[PDB]
Protein backbone atom coordinates (compact mmCIF):
# COMPACT_ATOMS: atom_id res chain seq x y z
CA UNK A 1 0.00 0.00 0.00
CA UNK A 2 1.70 3.29 0.99
CA UNK A 3 4.63 0.88 2.20
CA UNK A 4 5.23 0.15 -1.31
CA UNK A 5 6.22 3.96 -1.37
CA UNK A 6 8.40 3.86 1.27
CA UNK A 7 10.12 1.43 -0.37
CA UNK A 8 10.37 3.00 -3.39
CA UNK A 9 11.44 6.14 -1.48
CA UNK A 10 13.79 3.81 0.24
CA UNK A 11 15.76 3.18 -2.88
CA UNK A 12 18.30 4.55 -5.11
CA UNK A 13 16.88 5.59 -8.85
CA UNK A 14 19.83 4.06 -10.14
CA UNK A 15 19.34 0.51 -8.88
CA UNK A 16 19.12 -2.13 -11.37
CA UNK A 17 18.84 -5.84 -11.06
CA UNK A 18 18.64 -7.81 -14.32
CA UNK A 19 15.54 -10.82 -14.71
CA UNK A 20 17.11 -13.52 -17.24
CA UNK A 21 15.31 -13.45 -20.77
CA UNK A 22 13.08 -10.61 -19.72
CA UNK A 23 15.42 -7.50 -18.91
CA UNK A 24 16.50 -4.80 -16.42
CA UNK A 25 14.38 -4.42 -13.39
CA UNK A 26 14.79 -0.68 -11.29
CA UNK A 27 12.92 0.96 -8.79
CA UNK A 28 10.14 2.01 -11.18
CA UNK A 29 9.20 -1.67 -12.26
CA UNK A 30 8.02 -1.95 -7.98
CA UNK A 31 5.48 0.27 -8.95
CA UNK A 32 3.86 -1.19 -11.85
CA UNK A 33 2.55 -3.54 -9.08
CA UNK A 34 0.72 -4.55 -6.33
CA UNK A 35 2.75 -5.00 -2.66
CA UNK A 36 0.84 -8.17 -1.77
CA UNK A 37 3.21 -9.50 1.30
CA UNK A 38 6.24 -8.26 2.33
CA UNK A 39 8.54 -9.56 4.93
CA UNK A 40 12.23 -10.49 6.45
CA UNK A 41 13.64 -13.99 5.37
CA UNK A 42 16.98 -15.52 5.83
CA UNK A 43 18.21 -16.99 1.92
CA UNK A 44 20.44 -19.71 1.69
CA UNK A 45 23.41 -19.00 -0.23
CA UNK A 46 25.22 -21.53 -2.12
CA UNK A 47 27.93 -20.38 0.63
CA UNK A 48 25.52 -21.81 2.84
CA UNK A 49 25.91 -18.85 5.21
CA UNK A 50 22.24 -16.86 5.70
CA UNK A 51 21.60 -13.47 3.78
CA UNK A 52 19.12 -11.42 5.58
CA UNK A 53 16.74 -10.55 3.09
CA UNK A 54 13.69 -7.78 2.82
CA UNK A 55 11.10 -9.97 0.57
CA UNK A 56 8.22 -8.65 -1.34
CA UNK A 57 5.51 -10.94 -2.56
CA UNK A 58 3.73 -8.96 -5.51
CA UNK A 59 0.94 -9.48 -8.13
CA UNK A 60 3.60 -10.90 -10.49
CA UNK A 61 7.02 -11.67 -8.84
CA UNK A 62 8.95 -12.05 -5.82
CA UNK A 63 11.67 -9.21 -5.48
CA UNK A 64 14.90 -9.75 -3.21
CA UNK A 65 15.46 -6.30 -1.37
CA UNK A 66 18.82 -5.89 1.58
CA UNK A 67 19.13 -3.23 3.84
CA UNK A 68 22.30 -1.66 3.04
CA UNK A 69 23.31 2.00 4.36
CA UNK A 70 19.83 3.19 5.17
CA UNK A 71 18.71 2.31 1.58
CA UNK A 72 17.41 -0.38 -0.79
CA UNK A 73 19.68 -2.35 -2.83
CA UNK A 74 19.05 -5.49 -5.18
CA UNK A 75 20.96 -7.96 -4.04
CA UNK A 76 24.07 -9.74 -6.41
CA UNK A 77 23.88 -13.18 -5.56
CA UNK A 78 24.29 -16.29 -8.07
CA UNK A 79 20.13 -15.80 -8.54
CA UNK A 80 18.47 -13.53 -9.77
CA UNK A 81 16.93 -10.96 -7.38
CA UNK A 82 13.74 -11.25 -9.01
CA UNK A 83 11.92 -14.08 -9.94
CA UNK A 84 8.82 -15.04 -12.14
CA UNK A 85 5.86 -16.18 -9.73
CA UNK A 86 4.22 -17.90 -13.29
CA UNK A 87 4.08 -21.96 -12.31
CA UNK A 88 6.14 -21.46 -8.98
CA UNK A 89 5.63 -24.21 -6.29
CA UNK A 90 6.37 -24.21 -2.94
CA UNK A 91 8.49 -27.30 -0.93
CA UNK A 92 8.54 -27.92 2.57
CA UNK A 93 12.40 -28.73 3.56
CA UNK A 94 12.26 -32.09 5.73
CA UNK A 95 12.89 -31.84 9.15
CA UNK A 96 12.81 -27.78 9.06
CA UNK A 97 9.46 -26.62 9.89
CA UNK A 98 10.61 -23.13 9.19
CA UNK A 99 12.26 -23.56 5.85
CA UNK A 100 11.00 -24.00 2.58
CA UNK A 101 11.91 -24.36 -1.05
CA UNK A 102 10.85 -21.67 -3.70
CA UNK A 103 10.99 -23.51 -6.72
CA UNK A 104 10.57 -21.44 -10.36
CA UNK A 105 9.39 -22.65 -13.74
CA UNK A 106 11.05 -19.10 -15.70
CA UNK A 107 13.57 -20.15 -15.90
CA UNK A 108 14.26 -22.70 -13.80
CA UNK A 109 15.51 -22.19 -10.54
CA UNK A 110 15.31 -23.14 -6.89
CA UNK A 111 15.65 -20.61 -3.97
CA UNK A 112 15.78 -21.59 -0.11
CA UNK A 113 14.73 -19.25 2.25
CA UNK A 114 13.91 -19.60 6.30
CA UNK A 115 11.51 -18.09 8.50
CA UNK A 116 11.57 -17.06 11.78
CA UNK A 117 8.51 -19.85 12.98
CA UNK A 118 6.17 -22.41 11.18
CA UNK A 119 3.33 -19.84 11.83
CA UNK A 120 5.38 -17.08 9.59
CA UNK A 121 6.17 -19.91 7.11
CA UNK A 122 2.13 -20.90 7.25
CA UNK A 123 1.45 -17.21 6.46
CA UNK A 124 4.09 -16.89 3.79
CA UNK A 125 3.64 -20.41 2.01
CA UNK A 126 -0.81 -19.58 1.70
CA UNK A 127 -0.31 -15.80 0.08
CA UNK A 128 2.10 -17.50 -1.76
CA UNK A 129 0.13 -20.26 -3.39
CA UNK A 130 -2.84 -17.73 -3.53
CA UNK A 131 -0.52 -14.86 -5.71
CA UNK A 132 1.14 -17.81 -7.78
CA UNK A 133 -2.47 -19.18 -9.00
CA UNK A 134 -4.01 -15.68 -9.72
CA UNK A 135 -0.49 -14.42 -11.76
CA UNK A 136 -1.32 -12.30 -14.51
CA UNK A 137 -0.76 -13.79 -18.18
CA UNK A 138 2.67 -12.19 -19.68
CA UNK A 139 0.39 -11.30 -22.50
CA UNK A 140 -1.58 -9.01 -20.03
CA UNK A 141 1.06 -8.00 -18.09
CA UNK A 142 5.07 -8.29 -19.09
CA UNK A 143 7.51 -8.86 -16.68
CA UNK A 144 10.15 -6.57 -18.47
Amino acid sequence: GARLQEIYNRMDPRAQTPVPGKGPFGREELLRRKLIHDGCLLWKTATGRFKDVLVLLMTDVLVFLQEKDQKYIFPTLDKPSVVSLQNLIVRDIANQEKGMFLISAAPPEMYEVHTASRDDRSTWIRVIQQSVRTCPSREDFPLI
